[PDB]
């Protein structure tokens, strides 16, 4: 079949990380997938952003859960041109009469524990912006996935990170994925390989990847067959795929 690429965040190295310049142009790009992660605000909100907290990509610091959504819309983003973060609301809007399609992350607080009933207000937010329908759901955490397991029958990912991968070994990641009714998992493009990929789709998983960021990485993605990557240069991406299928 055809590799499917997710821009990840928008494409960060393109637009910045989680902007609405980098959705917008993402919504109207020529792949599969937008990639993103949310958190929640102290008043009932969903905001996209990567960590828990605003320091890195904003000007102001602090947890987005320890806040409202008013102070959060108060931060501007580095490289966004004035642009402040999206809510989901927000995001889903631009979505909405697009092709592409979500894949959300599920990513723990600052103290790395999963935020109590987020999955679920995710899910209602999802489906009352008429975009659950269109979403596959990912997180590194297996208290999260179970969470997912039990709240939806959209499509779930594991993402397996470096460290575990490397500890567990693919034996008992793969065990792990199937006692936990876990269909797919997504490795870091570094970790991958036709071997690993091999012992995973024997045991009856689909194998994607993250991090696909350089041209050398885009590549190695699409010469190994793997079902999605994420990316920070989609638009480098759907190029480089585009040219690999007529190659
Ligand atoms: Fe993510």
């Amino acid at each position: 079949g055809m590799t499917r690429i997710a821009s990840h965040r928008g494409g960060t190295l393109e637009f910045g990380d989680s902007t609405p310049h980098g959705f917008t142009a993402t919504a109207a790009m020529a792949l599969e997938e937008v990639e993103f992660d949310l958190h929640p605000t102290a008043d009932g909100a969903i905001v996209v952003h990567h960590d828990p907290t605003l320091d890195a990509t904003t000007d102001m610091t602090g947890a987005i859960v320890d806040m409202t959504l008013a102070k959060v819309k108060t931060a501007t983003i580095r490289y966004g041109a004035g642009s402040h973060p999206m809510t989901l609301e927000e995001l889903c809007a631009l979505y909405v009469d697009s092709h592409v399609n979500f894949r959300c992350e599920i990513k723990p607080g600052v103290d790395g524990l999963p935020y109590e009933g987020f999955v679920a207000l995710v899910i209602a937010g999802l489906e009352r912006h008429s975009m659950l329908e269109r979403t596959t759901f990912s997180s590194f955490l297996l208290a999260s996935m179970d969470e997912l397991w039990k709240a939806t029958t959209r499509p779930r990912l594991w993402l397996v990170s470096p460290s575990v991968l490397q500890q567990l070994g693919p034996g008992a990641v793969i065990e792990t994925a199937i006692a936990h009714s876990i269909h797919e998992i997504g490795v870091h493009i570094d970790t991958a390989d036709a071997g690993l990929m091999a012992q995973v789709q024997a045991a009856g998983l689909d194998f994607g990847c993250w991090a696909a960021h350089t041209p050398s990485q885009i590549t190695k993605a699409l010469d190994l067959g793997v079902k999605v990557f994420t990316t920070d240069r989609p638009t480098l991406a759907i190029a480089l795929r585009t040219e690999h299928r007529m190659e």
